[PDB]
């Protein structure tokens, strides 16, 4: 997979729906999650966005800085977790 972005530095208030809304300005999104604490269900302050078109990752990176919910957030390209 080529189109996955890690996004760090999120406020714990930011929902994955809001995260997706923000990053859709750079392309169609096929997955967007905010990682949650297993016990509490609260955001851990980071997530992942997967673009349908992997060329959109570089478009995000060259059009910063990025702010969401009053935080400067930290999008980075990532090599995705591999499955079976």
């Amino acid at each position: 997979e080529r189109g996955k972005l890690f996004v760090g530095g999120l406020s714990w208030e930011t929902t994955q729906e809001n995260l997706s809304r923000y990053f859709c300005r750079f392309g169609d999104i096929i997955d967007c999650v905010v990682m949650k604490n297993n016990e509490s269900g609260r955001s851990r302050g980071f997530g992942f966005v997967t673009f349908a078109d992997p060329t959109n990752v570089n478009h995000v990176l060259q059009n910063g800085p990025h702010t969401l919910d009053g935080r400067t957030i930290d999008p980075k390209p990532c090599n995705p977790r591999t499955l079976q």
